[PDB]
């Protein structure tokens, strides 16, 4: 029993770190097979942020302008290139560390597992849902940029995120491992805003029967609801519309507490409009949206 | 920026898990140098639980009967020998991923790593901290025991916790690695209570200014209150004494925040009176009470 916020262990992903330093800019790569990658921006330099020309300062640039680190062993760089926001760094040597691995972009509502990493060395490890406005509420200071986040299944690590930047809002921003921005955010010191966020409903209802499987039941009742009338009010509540699959979703652990989804819907909808009166839900004062179905199913599997 | 519930990295205490059986009994234990440990309860049956003589089922077990796998390797027992609740099992092999490492037994209200464990493989890690009355609120399923909890300075694993049970409110209760208990709890299948819990207040301040640091400002006021009133208003609201040294520890965050500890205190006090009416701090509705002075530091160190 209990529920906490969960990584994935960080093992397999800490192999494969490294220090990557363009110039007077040190961040971090992701060292696989014969490759590093790292967010391209550390090729820039501070004259050139707003509207830095990438592929400009990448012609200009040598093999020998990179100084890739593993741990305390220099790694030849014998070839460079720049994929949409990331650069890929030929290195003379294969990462003997190598995992299983997969490069796969994730959906919002999805989770993930952040290592941050400063200096090419591991610093913490968290737990990370993609934002519907494609941010992350992360933790990320100075030099954690090319961080990465990541799934296991089995023994195959699928990297999803590259760190580059953090908004005013204090939310981060970054790439797939194909450099595509998660979101329209650009890799340029500026001043850019996320799109209005959303609440996950899946997920807030995947918690509540982590809740159930738990032991907290106050929240529930006998009202059931249809689908519509739920989503009218969810979407007064700027929560995102519940759509039949994500119903089907959470069928097993609607089988496992036996409590069917529209009548979780029906507890949601009176916590919505009436709050919780000063009670918690699993440690939460709060209606918690970063644990998908998946995430409760592989922590309450069996209570 | 942002603050996150943040684990340290686990490869290094990965590479220590292996997989303890003994009759139909598996958990986990953990492989240092020559030596697994894990806890005695491995040698228990069904009919001897309520109250286990353990030197009666030691004395009655051989090297033989313990299996210790890791991964896909068996690893011959050569010694056993009982220290309070752990076993200590010699093997014939060296674990060569046997990181620097020390045994230390942590204080209520500090926090570590624990790496969920079952059948040896590492599940996730995740942040926790040692409640007043020694429990732990963790997230642990059947075969989590011998699971470890941990912190890193520099490349050292200092190991604080090792799991053996569950408590009938759902919190969680174990040893340090020379196997004596946290708190008032015996491996053994009751039925037990925690002493009543309290909030942990220097780590709610610290808390505070990572919320400060962070930009979160609305509950800063003008007040300022002496320590005595201070502890009278925490001592209604299930608080601890705040004492001299507590402030002199949140010295660094008062300095890089210029708000004085006291000042701090005067903030808490009117949350403590007021609530929060409906606004959060860092994304909470309540006041977190699991993040230690120290843990604030490593994650908002130059904002
Ligand atoms: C990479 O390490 C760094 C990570 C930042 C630092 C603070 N928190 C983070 O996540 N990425 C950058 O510094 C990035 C560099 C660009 C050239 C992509 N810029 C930003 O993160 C912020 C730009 C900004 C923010 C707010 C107002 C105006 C500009
Ligand atoms: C070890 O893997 C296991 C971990 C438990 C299982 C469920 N959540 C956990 O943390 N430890 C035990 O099962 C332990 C065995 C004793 C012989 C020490 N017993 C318990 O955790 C619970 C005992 C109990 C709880 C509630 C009411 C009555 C008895």
């Amino acid at each position: 029993s209990g529920f906490r916020k969960m990584a994935f262990p960080s093992g397999k992903v800490e192999g494969c770190m490294v220090q990557v330093t363009c110039g007077t800019t040190t961040l971090n790569g992701l060292w696989l097979d014969d490759v590093v990658y790292c967010p391209r921006h550390v090729i820039c330099t501070s004259e050139d942020m707003l509207n830095p020309n990438y592929e400009d300062l990448l012609i200009r640039k040598s093999n020998h302008n990179f100084l890739v680190q593993a741990g305390n062993v220099q790694l030849r760089v014998i070839g460079h290139s720049m994929q949409n926001c990331v650069l890929k760094l030929k290195v003379d040597t294969a990462n003997p560390k190598t995992p299983k691995y997969k490069f796969v972009r994730i959906q919002p509502g999805q989770t993930f597992s952040v290592l941050a990493c400063y200096n090419g060395s591991p610093s913490g490890v968290y737990q990370c849902a993609m934002r519907p406005n494609f941010t992350i509420k992360g933790s990320f200071l100075n030099g954690s940029c090319g961080s990465v986040g990541f799934n296991i299944d089995y023994d195959c690590v699928s990297f999803c995120y590259m760190h580059h930047m953090e908004l005013p809002t204090g939310v981060h921003a970054g790439t797939d491992l194909e450099g595509n921005f998660y979101g329209p955010f650009v890799d340029r010191q500026t001043a850019q805003a996320a799109g209005t966020d959303t609440t996950i409903t899946v997920n807030v209802l995947a918690w509540l029967y982590a809740a159930v499987i738990n032991g907290d039941r106050w929240f529930l009742n006998r009202f059931t609801t249809t689908l519509n009338d739920f989503n009218l009010v969810a979407m007064k509540y700027n929560y995102e519309p519940l759509t039949q699959d994500h119903v089907d979703i959470l069928g097993p652990l609607s089988a496992q507490t036996g409590i069917a989804v529209l009548d979780m819907c029906a507890s949601l909808k009176e916590l919505l409009q009436n709050g919780m009166n000063g009670r918690t839900i699993l440690g939460s004062a709060l209606l918690e949206d970063e644990f998908t179905p998946f995430d409760v199913v592989r922590q309450c599997s069996g209570v």
